[PDB]
RNA sequence: CUAAGAAAUUCACGGCGGGCUUGAUGUCCGCGUCUACCUGGUUCACUGCCGUGUAGGC
């Protein structure tokens, strides 16, 4: 979209870098259900694929004024200090098919258990025999504290920049859940 | 090529007993331990679509 709006984290010595994007990424997140937009694209610039650390930079995508007005005030709500944003700027058009998603994995297999036992298949000790063990227990490198509203703890969130092949440009949706779910324009 | 050249000391045994170390004593006075400080990077869980496996929500 032609509504981009980069945000340049202060360096703060107080705060590691990644306890404030989490912070920031809670507020979007909450004051963006908050709206009546539904897809409103985000996208992580300076990502670093290399050494498994999230970028320092953020920006959204949003196709109309009132909207990307209603979101540059969504995400400084409060702070004021440890943002740094900038000014929405006319964004050049190279779209190299990068699309950036929510995945998830599974690392617990204790949950597995008791939804096995305690669902479908009613048993006491079949469980503990049969699928799990301390193997295939998996991970995923960009990392989000992400502490939740509705009665919840500590989780985390994982994400993906998809393929990158500069060949076409495949319309997708936005977004899909709280931030981005489809492709944006990277540059 | 040596004050050279050689060589069986061998046997036995009862050290015994007796005894009052005694009393006496004033260690004793003094004292300023001060001063400063980020545990923090770090709670990958709960429960469900689902016969596995692998999608998703917060």
């Amino acid at each position: 979209m032609d509504h981009y709006l980069d945000i340049r984290l202060r360096p703060d010595p107080e705060f590691p870098p990644a306890q404030l994007m989490s912070v920031l990424f809670g507020k979007l997140h909450q004051a963006l259900v908050a709206q009546g937009g539904d897809r409103i694209g985000v996208s992580f610039p300076d990502l670093d694929e290399s050494r498994s650390r999230l970028g320092e930079r953020l920006r959204i995508h949003a196709s109309a004024d009132d909207l990307r007005a209603l979101l540059a005030r969504p995400w400084l709500e409060g702070l004021r200090d440890h943002l740094q944003f900038g000014e929405p700027a006319v964004v050049p058009h190279p779209t190299p098919y990068r699309q950036v998603s929510r995945v998830q994995a599974k690392s617990n297999p204790e949950r597995l258990r008791r939804r096995l036992m305690r669902r479908h298949d009613l048993s006491e000790e079949e469980a503990r025999k049969r699928i799990p063990d301390t193997v295939a227990r998996t991970l995923d490198l960009p990392f989000v504290t992400l502490r939740s509203q509705s009665t919840g703890q500590h989780f985390r969130l994982f994400i993906r920049h998809g393929p990158l092949q500069a060949t076409a440009e495949e319309g997708g949706f936005t977004c899909y859940g709280l931030s981005k779910g489809g492709f944006v324009p990277w540059f």
